[PDB]
């Protein structure tokens, strides 16, 4: 009985790979960035990066190189997956659309062979003669790249060298030559082989085998004008070619390990090198032009250019710009300058891109105290360490709220000449019009000697010539602004109510039923120009300069009444241009024509809740892009606001929505408000970049946040955060962090930079004497702290430092025993350098009150305290293969009963309100319940068959979620079978599914606000935030069917079956997925085309596309 649903909440933000070339067009410079399962394509330009296509793969990308075979117009992309999916790709965009076509594809998995330390390595020979894969110890796969072999049939060559460190094909060879650094006793060396694909063998290197530094770990092939290879290790860098050898031991490098490199100049003359500690260096190869032998190379040299944030991936874009691809911190675009600046850095940050980085731990908390939910995460590592608050939707800060009922409309008001901005706002009612005034934040009501106070207004804008138009239903008026009066007044030649308004600034378009009059605001006078009548009744009109016109407006858009029609037509005349009939009998409420960028847009909202979106030429009006997307259930009221430069539309509805721009589409995210019936933008003096917003019965103004479906706040810490616990009563968080210091001259550890725990506002250091038992004069130590962060400011209120070599591993916020107070409790371990497994630890009790952090109680323990949780009233801790329950004395002391415990090593632990427990010992999951007799736990049940756990969660009384270090998820369940002794002792695994991420933390909570059931989010190493829910058996089945029908249709990038991708996979076993659905796949159903869509949804059970789009949209709202 297990039936679960997973979706991505936030795609991965960590950068794993990033290569450079011309994939789009021969003469076009791209940057290809690899996330885990995301390939992101950019075109480099003057500003920075212009995006073009963002695909997702059904696998983790492990190798990403570009290359161009003979007779090949631009470069192809080669990619290998972690699950051994090879493929070559081509970028094809001709038409309006773009496509990654799959030239070739195949699975290079080998039945035998064990995965080598350093992992999958993928290289391509310089004349593209082959693909070189190192996947397994003692094996080198070769893929011939000729014109055929569209299946990437490879062959293997035996490799006598059991442990390879790195490998690249060498440059300038009359035959595939590979250069590698392997290891055997005797240290490590660099050997060579030629590759005969005429007969599958290695031949013999173009040169002999030399030794290398024990830590040689990167091989670099340098191009033809020098050839040879560069070998980087610690404390030395070297050059190898033939009987040539150079080498340098620049001390600058001895410190951290060089981790990545990238070619600056194609001469091979310069290279970027990145540290673990984030230093960027420039390597430079000193040429020498000899008489008329050739161009040789004389010497190497390394210069520190500065620091970037820890680089995984590094890539000289162009013109001194470099992309920094980070996995432990934010990525960035950075400029190299020739002169150094202040700080003496040749590097300068131009742009930073968010990385939720390693989510090491998290929790959900309603920070604003509103029924919604926010994620707060411990993110990053070392200097890149931080907190992120992720919050859903766009929000708006409120200032003035008037208890004002019934409002049918809202238009700006500038009561002065051309002195800019606005000072009065006008509110259409029911059958009235009541003007205001603003001497600031003041909101009095007095009218104008020129508008009507008993005539519902349909418009209240500005024009020219000292003029304020008020289109009433009875009469398009015109007001004098200096004298303050009536300049003129228009009236339907019969006396017929104006049904629908429309006024830009320099011109008008009323409609009185099916007829239309066009009137111009000329010098102190209205000016009739036209009359046409429509096949049906007019529901709504737009006039607005959509481009190359300063108020005199070309077109006129329209939604009609019986046939549900939308139409664009030429205003001077009203001649029909062309139109789109839609469905149903629900009429259009609103229609809008607004431009954002290099696409002109025409939007049409129905009155059931639907919205449809159009392409328009400013010039003709061709029936351009169309698809049914829904919003609230009420009629939307479209409208135009001022944001930044990229100004946009607000959708008023029972579900307030914004339409922004991203790559070149228009965002579609929620505004976090009850319901907005109408809204006009603003500038006004007492309320500056505001917006006004009515409803049922209120009025308010205010600004607008970012955009994205998710808002993210960063809180830098300059140090690793490790755990986090909200403590409401204190209105703050606890976060365990560690930082690195070093052995100074006095040995004393010091500090590499200031950071949360050192820069803290208040401070304190442990002072216990519980221990009293050696060090190296120059090395590294970690120093751990508990930080107290205010949930509003996020300042480090207080930082407590632990004992030397004490590591905090676990954190709790709770109340214990009968004590009213709420403590932060921390579990630790004395981590001495040699003897691995901890012999000692502490359980410390801390209190935060009036403003200080007291150290209530202490309690020594005989081992590391890997984790703990507040059970029912006692405190349940896990100490090094032992589980104990602690009682909180009424005298304020934590005490246990050694006659009592359970022998287990719970790395991970959870509890269900009952007396239930989910532990983890030797790769297994266990369900234990606290029996008050034996005063122990009872091992109700476990999951036999290993599983290297990384996270764990209780879904409910009988279902338990597990996450393992193979990127799989699983669900164990208490089997309800006879013989309630043993069958009931083995919890069977009722579900499996290959996630693709590495889960570090589970937690109950949601990000959306106020029918599936249950909700569990998880954070990963890659920054990706997931979500897991339960379903009913019918939904599981409808959806399971859905999936199958869905694969048949959707074209998988590198032609990889979704069924294989999601199939559970650990090196031991391989099974298909079960009790698992990915809404990720399931939500792709919306981006498909109708023709494809009715191809799905064909036999169960009305089975409608429209009907089935409705369920899928109802599932998107889970996040």
């Amino acid at each position: 009985m297990s039936y679960n649903y997973v979706v991505t909440a936030q795609k991965p933000t960590a950068v794993n790979g990033c290569v450079t070339g011309h994939f789009t067009s021969a003469e076009d410079l791209n940057l290809l960035i690899a996330k885990n399962t995301r390939l992101e394509i950019y075109v480099v330009t003057a500003e920075g990066l212009r995006p073009v296509k963002e695909v997702g793969m059904y696998g983790k990308i492990a190798v990403m190189e570009l290359f161009r075979p003979k007779g090949e117009s631009k470069d192809l992309l080669f990619i290998l997956t972690a699950k051994y999916n090879a493929c070559i790709l081509e970028y094809k965009q001709s038409g309006e659309s773009i496509d990654i076509i799959t030239r070739a594809h195949g699975n290079v998995q080998d039945r035998i062979g064990r995965p080598s330390e350093t992992g999958i390595i993928g290289i391509i020979d310089p004349e593209c003669r082959m693909i070189g894969l190192r996947l397994y110890d003692g094996l080198f796969k070769v893929i011939p790249l000729d014109r055929d072999n569209k299946e990437l049939k490879a062959f293997n060559i035996r490799l006598e060298e059991l442990h390879v460190i790195d490998v690249k094909f060498l440059y300038g060879c009359q035959a595939p030559t590979i250069c590698f650094v392997y290891q055997d006793p005797q240290g490590r060396h660099v050997k060579t082989y030629e590759v005969s694909l005429r007969e599958k063998e290695f031949n013999k290197g173009p040169w002999k085998q030399e030794n290398v530094e024990a830590e040689a770990s990167m091989v670099i092939a340098v191009p033809e004008p020098f050839g040879g290879a560069i070998i980087i290790g610690q404390e030395s860098i070297t050059y190898h070619n033939g009987d040539k050898y150079l080498a340098i031991a620049p001390p600058i490098i001895k410190q951290s390990t060089i981790v990545c490199h990238n070619r600056v100049d194609p001469n091979g003359s310069r290279y970027l090198l990145g540290d673990m500690e984030g230093r960027l260096f420039m390597l430079l190869l000193e040429k020498e032009e000899q008489m008329d032998g050739t161009v040789t190379l004389k010497d190497l040299r390394v210069e520190l250019l500065g620091e970037t944030s820890i680089a995984e991936c590094l890539t000289y874009l162009d013109n001194g710009v470099v992309f920094v691809g980070s996995r432990l911190g934010d990525s960035q675009l950075v400029k190299l300058n020739v002169d150094s600046n202040e700080q003496g850095s040749y590097v300068v940050a131009m742009e930073t891109f968010t990385n939720l980085g390693p989510i090491v731990d998290m929790c959900v908390v309603d920070l604003e105290r509103q029924g919604q939910g926010q994620l707060v995460t411990c993110s990053g590592a070392f200097k890149e360490g931080s907190l992120r608050i992720i919050r859903n939707g766009i929000g708006i800060h409120e200032h003035a709220s008037i208890d004002l009922p019934g409002i049918k409309g809202l238009w700006p008001l500038r009561s002065d000449p051309n002195r800019e901005t606005y000072d009065t706002l006008v509110l259409s009612f029911v059958g009235q019009t009541r003007v205001l005034m603003l001497n600031g934040e003041e909101v009095e009501e007095t009218e104008l000697m020129g508008f009507v106070d008993d005539q519902q207004t349909f418009f209240c804008g500005n024009v020219a010539h000292q003029q304020l138009i008020q289109i009433t239903s009875a009469s398009v008026r015109l007001v004098s602004q200096e004298p303050k009066a009536l300049v003129s007044e228009w009236k339907e030649p019969q006396a017929k109510n104006i049904s629908v308004a429309s006024c830009n600034s320099s011109q008008v378009v009323v409609a009185v039923g099916r007829a239309l009059y066009y009137l111009q605001i000329h010098p102190q006078e209205l000016r009739q120009i036209s009359h046409t009548e429509m096949e049906h009744e007019v529901a709504c009109l737009d006039i607005t300069p959509l481009g190359d016109s300063n108020g005199l407006s070309p077109l006129c858009a329209i939604g009609l009444w019986t046939d549900i029609s939308a139409r664009i037509l030429k205003l001077p005349s009203f001649e029909l241009l062309h139109k789109e009939m839609l469905g149903g009998e629900i009429i259009p409420r609103s229609i809008l024509m607004t431009t954002f960028e290099s696409s002109h847009y025409l939007l049409c909202a129905l009155g059931d809740g639907a919205l449809f979106y159009f392409g328009l030429n400013i010039e003709t009006g061709l029936l351009s892009d169309r698809k049914k997307v829904t919003l609230g259930t009420q009629p939307t009221v479209l409208r135009t606001f001022r944001s930044l430069s990229t100004t946009n539309v607000f959708a008023c509805s029972d579900r307030p929505t914004v339409i922004y721009s991203s790559n070149h589409k228009l965002v579609f995210s929620n505004v976090n408000l009850k319901e907005v019936n109408y809204m006009c933008p603003l500038n006004s003096d007492g309320y500056p970049d505001s917006l006004a917003l009515a409803n049922n019965s209120t009025l308010t103004i205010g600004t607008i946040d970012e955009i994205q479906k998710l808002h993210i706040r960063t809180v830098p810490l300059y140090e690793s955060p490790r755990k986090i616990c909200y403590q409401e009563v204190s209105q703050c968080f606890g976060v365990l962090s560690s930082r690195i210091e070093v052995q100074d001259t006095s040995g004393g550890t010091t500090a590499l930079r200031p950071s949360a725990s050192t820069q803290a506002l208040s401070s304190s250091v442990s002072s216990s004497k519980l221990f009293s038992s050696e060090t190296s004069f120059g090395e590294e130590v970690e120093v751990h702290n508990l930080l107290i962060i205010d949930q509003h400011t996020f300042e480090v209120l207080h930082a407590h430092q632990f004992l030397q070599n004490e590591y905090a591993l676990s954190l709790v916020s709770c109340k214990l025993g009968k004590d009213p107070n709420t403590y932060f409790i921390v579990g630790t371990a004395m981590v001495y350098p040699e003897e691995a497994e901890p012999k000692q630890g502490r359980i410390v009790v801390f209190q935060y009150s009036d403003g200080k952090l007291q150290t209530v109680a202490e309690k020594e323990v005989k081992g590391a305290v890997y984790s703990m949780v507040e059970f029912n009233g006692k405190l349940l801790a896990s100490i090094n293969s032992t589980v104990r329950l602690y009682e909180w004395t009424t005298e304020k002391d934590v005490r246990t009963e050694c006659n009592h415990y359970n022998n287990i090593m719970a790395l991970y632990l959870k509890t269900k309100g009952d007396f239930i427990l989910v532990g983890d010992l030797m790769r297994s999951v266990l369900l234990l319940a606290y029996k008050p007799m034996e005063g122990n736990f009872e091992e109700i049940a476990r999951d036999f068959n290993p599983n290297w756990m990384s996270a764990v969660e209780i879904l409910d009384d009988d279902n338990f979620l597990g996450a393992e270090n193979a990127f799989n998820l699983f669900v164990c369940q208490k089997d309800s079978a006879a013989t309630t002794d043993e069958e009931r002792q083995h919890l069977q695994e009722v579900g499996l599914f290959h996630l693709g991420e590495f889960v570090n933390v589970f937690c109950h909570g949601s990000l959306v606000m106020q029918p599936t059931q249950g909700s569990v989010l998880f954070g990963t190493v890659n920054g990706m935030i997931g979500l897991v829910t339960s379903l009913s058996e019918s939904w599981y089945n409808l959806l399971l069917d859905m999936q199958n029908r869905l694969n048949k249709v959707i074209k998988s990038v590198g032609k990889i079956e979704h069924s294989f991708w999601r199939s559970f996979h650990t090196e031991r076993k391989t099974e298909p997925a079960t009790g698992f659905i990915d809404g990720d796949l399931i939500e792709s159903f919306l981006d498909i085309s109708r023709p494809k869509m009715q191809e799905v949804v064909a036999n169960l059970r009305e089975a409608t596309a429209d009907d089935l789009i409705k369920v899928v949209e109802e599932l998107t709202r889970i996040h």
